[PDB]
């Protein structure tokens, strides 16, 4: 028993967190076989941000010009590229601690968890979820630059962000590990925003079957809907379209409960046209959106790693 | 920016992670050194659970009764013996990912990360706190036995929790690496049951510090309120009374952010009395409890969003 946002064990990631540093600017780097990655805004100055030109700005840095610091240990830089936002810095040494790994790019509604690091050393870890905007509500301060999302499949890191920017309202930004953003943002300082944020539905559904895995039943009720009558209700609220891939996804847990998701989808509308009543659900007065089907799945089977 | 549910990066622990079995009972055992941490109900069957004799059942059983698998190698158990509810074998290879460590019993209130654990292999890794009625709201299903707590503050390992049970409302209970239950618990299946919790009151206030750093004001009042006072209406919410040292451990949050601390007791009165009114507060409808003054300051900024 129990529901608890969980993160993945962070240990095979751990070992590939290094620090860059390029003049003046210092953040972390992930270190896989002989490459390091990091956001190519290491080498900016503050007023470089303004408007950088990173290729013009990469041709006036030699290899030297980069320190890599894995823990006491400082590797040498022998080759540098950049890829889109990520600048790769070719080491003469393969991370001896490089796991079995993918770079994947992940949908809005999935999650991964985030290990937050500072000056290569690793600070914590928590679970989040990419926003339907593009962001994650993360939890970063000046430094944590380069830190790296993540979920673990079997044996295999699959690494899916690397953190870039804060936005103006405290939330995050960041790309996947070829460098391309997640969402409409750009590397530079500029008047960028968050654009306004739905509730990612199929997960507010999965926690709705955590609950009732859990003991809690108290919102189910003896009504159903249609798929197109419920997407009426969900674009009221601001909240995600519900696909049949979506349905689809949710039939395990459909089975497991014996709640039909159209029937889940029914007790969903209810708590939305009239809130809890002081009632909580898995310890929340909110409905939670960060659980994707699969991690409830997971937390409530104990997959190990 | 951001305030999120925190745990501590758990490689150091995955490291020591095992699986223990004996007989038909598989679960998790700590390996730190040469030495082997676990339940020592590893050694019972269900019916053992009643009326366990451990004395009895232990002196019953040899090294080589003993299993313990370190990811696919399997250790030689050279000596065994039981501390409290913990079992500690003695193995003849030393563990090379032991991290620097130590053994500390946390009181109520106190975090911690928990590593679930299955079968000696990490599952996942979750931020916890020791409720005043000395349980913990964990994520754990069976086989999930030995999985641990702990803290990892200067690249030392503070072992504080070793999972043993689960109790009847779906909470959980467990020792101290030293064996040691926390709360009136026993490692027997008898009729227990976790006394009335409360909420951790300095935590709440903690919280709403890191609310007031991360830029959010809107729950703060003009009132102060006495020390007595204040308890006298918290725990009519079963609120947990806050004491002098709750006071003077909220010192460094109170002079980041220039609100004193009877000052924020006020603004949690008047929460309490009120509600959120439809807002939130770093994310959350209800008033969190599961974060303290030192893992505020961990987490939040130096600089007040002002
Ligand atoms: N506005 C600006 O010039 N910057 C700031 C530095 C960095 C930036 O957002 N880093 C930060 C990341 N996460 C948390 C922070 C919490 C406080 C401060 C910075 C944080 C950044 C990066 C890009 Cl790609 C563009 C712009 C900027
Ligand atoms: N009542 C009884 O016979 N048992 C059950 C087994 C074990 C026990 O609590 N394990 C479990 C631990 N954590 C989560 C679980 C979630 C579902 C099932 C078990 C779980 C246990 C241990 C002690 Cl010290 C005393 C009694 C018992």
């Amino acid at each position: 028993s129990g529901f608890r946002k969980m993160a993945f064990p962070s240990g095979k990631v751990e070992g590939c967190m290094v620090q860059v540093t390029c003049g003046t600017t210092t953040l972390n780097g992930l270190w896989l076989d002989d490459v390091v990655y990091c956001p190519r805004h290491v080498i900016c100055t503050s007023e470089d941000m303004l408007n950088p030109n990173y290729e013009d700005l990469l041709i006036r840095k030699s290899n030297h010009n980069f320190l890599v610091q894995a823990g006491n240990v400082q590797l040498r830089v022998i080759g540098h590229s950049m890829q889109n936002c990520v600048l790769k810095l070719k080491v003469d040494t393969a991370n001896p601690k490089t796991p079995k790994y993918k770079f994947v790019r992940i949908q809005p509604g999935q999650t991964f968890s985030v290990l937050a690091c500072y000056n290569g050393s690793p600070s914590g870890v928590y679970q989040c979820a990419m926003r339907p905007n593009f962001t994650i509500k993360g939890s970063f301060l000046n430094g944590s630059c380069g830190s790296v999302g993540f979920n673990i499949d079997y044996d295999c890191v699959s690494f899916c962000y690397m953190h870039h920017m804060e936005l103006p309202t405290g939330v995050h930004a960041g790309t996947d590990l070829e460098g391309n953003f997640y969402g409409p943002f750009v590397d530079r300082q500029t008047a960028q925003a968050a654009g306004t944020d739905t509730t990612i539905t199929v997960n507010v559904l999965a926690w709705l079957y955590a609950a009732v895995i859990n003991g809690d039943r108290w919102f189910l009720n003896r009504f159903t809907t249609t798929l197109n009558d419920f997407n009426l209700v969900a674009m009221k609220y601001n909240y995600e379209p519900l696909t049949q891939d979506h349905v689809d996804i949710l039939g395990p847990l459909s089975a497991q409960t014996g709640i039909a998701v159209l029937d889940m989808c029914a007790s969903l509308k209810e708590l939305l046209q009239n809130g809890m009543n002081g009632r909580t659900i898995l310890g929340s007065a909110l409905l939670e959106d960060e659980f994707t089907p699969f991690d409830v799945v997971r937390q409530c089977s104990g997959v190990t790693f």
